[PDB]
């Protein structure tokens, strides 16, 4: 699950939507998806849910950017899916690069204890995943 301040670029309209936003008021928008084949792709979105408060982790990366989710949420690791309770200073995870346009690679810069904010839920299509902060991790 993602925390609120999560921001969301979106394809279709090339603006950036934050969760907190996107999911009160379930508004029917698409976001960016990832497949095994590392690919980006827009979806549309179909299912909007609260998840409750909640303690989440941040993981801040080179650059400043920073992902808040929950320590279940599954973070796309070099080594396939990793909780993010799971993830400490010297894990590197993909980020999009606005630059190539394409996937990159990156550090992590420094991680975040555990806090407290309410959290979202989303459905893309089938390819469960979705582009949060730069950053790909399941929705």
């Amino acid at each position: 699950c993602l925390a609120e301040g999560t921001r969301i670029f979106d394809p279709v309209t090339g603006t950036t939507h934050r969760i907190e936003d996107v999911v009160d008021g379930r508004k029917p928008i698409h976001v960016v998806a990832a497949a095994k084949d590392g690919t980006l792709h827009a979806r549309p979105v179909v299912s909007w849910f609260d998840q409750g408060t909640r303690d989440v982790i941040g993981l801040r990366i080179a650059g400043g950017a920073i992902l808040w989710a929950t320590p279940d949420h599954k973070v796309l690791t070099e080594y396939g899916w990793r909780a993010a309770g799971e993830l400490r200073k010297g894990d590197r995870v993909a980020v999009r690069d606005v630059e190539t346009g394409e996937l990159r690679y990156s550090v992590i810069r420094e991680v975040l204890p555990t806090r407290r904010a309410r959290t979202f839920d989303l459905e893309v299509e089938e390819l469960h995943t979705l582009v949060a902060e730069g950053v790909v991790v399941h929705n």
